[PDB]
């Protein structure tokens, strides 16, 4: 930090947790930026474990709130010509995809641009077009989507590809730090009225990979990349040619050895960047080598650690909070 930002988003109870008679064990204090977990296991009030983060979003935080607090500062950075990454990390069913992608409201009540349930990806794409159209920047938007599953790469935006084809990755000559994902489809989003059809297809090919290859999004990393080419011109001012890049990663469930290793490697990359340790283990997983260029800096990185509020998931919630705390060691302040 302030470059690496680690924030926590707790979701509301789900129906499963109600029917299991789960109890609320998480308290989220946005002002003090703390999350407290009752380790109540025969002990009360005994065992409240407190963690402090850059931000904390209670179960009632709306999609727009997450965008404003987390994405806006990062997108301004992207538009300035820099290369950023936002992660969603946590146990399956705590809201990684809800945060990253969102959902449509019931319906057909909103346009996709006004839908309160829309997540980071569609909101970012809409804002890129709003901001850059509004100030008259000459720009082009292109997007790729790949899923890392079982240490294999899959292109989710290739129309004629097939779900079963794996992509190859090489190191970039002209850029140590970079890689080339041969044949990765980079679709051009010509206007904000193209984005929705594009996202639909990507989600459709995601569904096909799961049905056939048993490639469950639960156990795969989703990397949605958006690259913006910007020429900005002012008479008696400045002529700026910039290229911004934003990666929006929806990680595999934090709860098969290639997932543990890749997520733990990611944790070590982050900590090393925060700690400013000379050694950062990019090479050690495909996820972190793919994202190496968007990580060291000068870059904004944000991790949204997602948690459930229910006692039913105490172990995985503490696991998630430990992970997040390992990544960026923020200290508890006095109450
Ligand atoms: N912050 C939140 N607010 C409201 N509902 C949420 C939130 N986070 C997750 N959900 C709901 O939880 C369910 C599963 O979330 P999902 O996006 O699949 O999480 P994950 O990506 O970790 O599996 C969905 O029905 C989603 O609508
Ligand atoms: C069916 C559905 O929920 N959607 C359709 C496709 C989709 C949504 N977000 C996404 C983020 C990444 C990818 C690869 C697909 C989608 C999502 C959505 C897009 C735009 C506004 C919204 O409120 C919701
Ligand atoms: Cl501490
Ligand atoms: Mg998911």
């Amino acid at each position: 930090g302030k470059n690496i930002q680690v924030v926590v988003r707790c979701r509301p109870f789900n129906l499963a947790e109600r029917k299991a008679s789960a109890h609320s064990i998480v308290e989220c204090d946005p002002v003090r930026k703390e999350v407290s977990v009752r380790t109540g296991g025969l002990a009360d009030k005994s065992s409240r474990k407190t963690y402090t983060f850059d931000m904390v979003f209670g179960a009632s935080t709306k999609q727009i709130d997450v965008y404003r607090s987390v994405v806006c500062p990062i997108l301004d950075e992207v538009i300035m010509g820099y290369n950023c990454t936002i992660f969603a990390y946590g146990q399956t069913g705590t809201g990684k995809t809800f945060t990253m992608e969102g959902e449509r409201s019931p319906n057909e009540e909103y346009t996709w641009e006004e839908d309160p349930l829309a997540g980071i990806i569609p909101r970012t794409l809409h804002q890129i077009f709003e901001k850059l159209t509004d100030n008259g920047t000459e720009f082009s938007v292109k997007v790729s989507l790949l899923e890392i599953y079982n240490e294999e790469l899959f292109d989710l935006l290739n129309p004629s590809s097939d779900v079963s084809e794996r992509l190859q990755m090489f190191d970039d000559p002209r850029n140590k730090r970079g890689v080339i994902i041969k044949g990765l489809e980079e679709i051009t989003v010509h206007n904000k009225d193209e984005v929705y059809q594009i996202l639909e297809k990507g989600a459709a090919k995601r569904t096909t990979a799961a049905t056939l290859m048993n490639a469950y999004s639960s156990r795969s990393h989703s990397v949605f990349s958006v690259t913006i080419h910007m020429k900005e011109t002012t008479i008696d001012g400045e002529e700026l040619v910039k290229i911004g890049k934003l990666n929006l990663v929806d990680l595999a469930g934090s709860e098969a050895g290639n997932i543990n290793q890749s997520l733990l490697t990611l944790g070590r990359v982050i900590t090393a960047l925060v700690e400013r340790t000379p050694h950062v283990p990019y090479r050690e997983s495909k996820l972190t080598r793919i994202l190496q260029d968007s990580l060291g800096g000068r870059t904004r990185t944000s991790i949204i650690a997602t948690i459930s509020p229910a006692s039913l998931n105490l172990e995985e919630t503490l696991s998630t909070l430990e992970y997040a705390h390992r990544a960026k060691n923020i200290l508890n302040k006095p109450e």
